[PDB]
């Protein structure tokens, strides 16, 4: 049945889970047994994500536990799915890095290295657009993440800032791998979505135009419409003046080349970082 499994496609270490503070013959997940819990960072539909000490190596993580057992072997594959995709992405210093994964009981556990908070969090604490200092070193350090994504026929479905973890020293990192996609699924927020992606047109493409958005959010302090006249016009080449009236002319000209309807004529994440704006600072 469920006995607690260490989860890795690329099959590494061992299957069996040990830690100082974990005993198997005690009642106690490994979980439970295995790190202090300091609080609940986030929750939602999926589970809960939790900020905590590892008894192994006393560091701070964040651990997402899945809500309840798995419902059967399609629901069981898409999520162990996210552990996959974690790893085709590999080590890069602008995404989310994955320490370990396991199973137990049907719910799947998932410790990444503990982040600061997203990139909407930060928007809510500091209530008003973000200055445009801030906003250029969060859009080079995302598009370095889809790069590397990119470069690997990789595509994450659902850049936005709720996805986006800060760091020191003004960086961030690109994470919830959950919805990639290997070019050759799920939808990802509306808000945020390609307008290609009606027609099935899947593309690293798609990114660009999702981080496009991410930043107008982010630098204009504006919601983004989930449907409708307004859906359709920030897919149409339009930036409304009342939330776009204060940009500078440079990161309007980047925000207009990222939101291209036309995928083909779509800017790459690597033609981006070679303009002198994007160049490290």
């Amino acid at each position: 049945q469920l006995q607690p499994r260490r989860v890795s496609f690329r099959g590494e270490a061992s299957e069996t889970l040990q830690s100082p503070g974990y005993d198997p013959s005690r009642p106690e997940s490994f979980f439970q047994q295995s790190f202090q819990r300091l609080s609940r960072l986030g929750h939602g539909s999926y589970g809960e994500v939790f900020k905590v000490r590892s008894k192994e190596d006393g560091r701070l993580y964040a651990v997402k536990r899945s809500m309840s057992p798995f419902r059967g072997p399609k629901d069981r594959a898409r999520k162990l799915a996210e552990v996959g995709s974690h790893e085709k992405v590999g080590q890069h210093p602008c995404c989310v890095r994955l320490e370990q994964a396991w199973e137990e009981g049907g719910i799947l556990y998932l410790q990444t290295e503990l982040c600061g908070p997203s990139l909407q969090q930060h928007c809510e604490a500091w209530g008003a657009s973000l200055p445009e200092a801030q906003v250029w070193g969060y859009l080079r350090d995302t598009l370095l993440a889809l790069a590397h994504l990119h470069s690997q026929g990789l595509v994450h479905l659902d850049v936005k800032p709720a996805n986006i973890f800060l760091g020191p020293r003004g960086r961030c990192k690109l994470g919830d791998f959950g919805l990639l996609v290997e070019l050759g699924v799920q939808e990802g927020d509306p808000r945020y979505m390609a307008p290609e992606l009606l027609q099935g047109s899947y593309g690293t493409a798609a990114d660009v135009f999702s981080l496009g958005l991410t930043i107008l959010e982010v630098a204009c302090n504006m919601e983004l419409p989930h449907g409708g006249e307004g859906w359709q016009q920030l897919r149409q080449g339009y930036l409304p003046p009342e939330f776009t009236a204060g940009l500078s002319s440079e990161l309007r000209s980047v925000l207009v080349m990222m939101l291209e309807p036309d995928p083909k004529l779509r800017a790459t994440a690597e033609a981006l970082l070679a303009l002198p704006v994007l160049r490290q600072p």
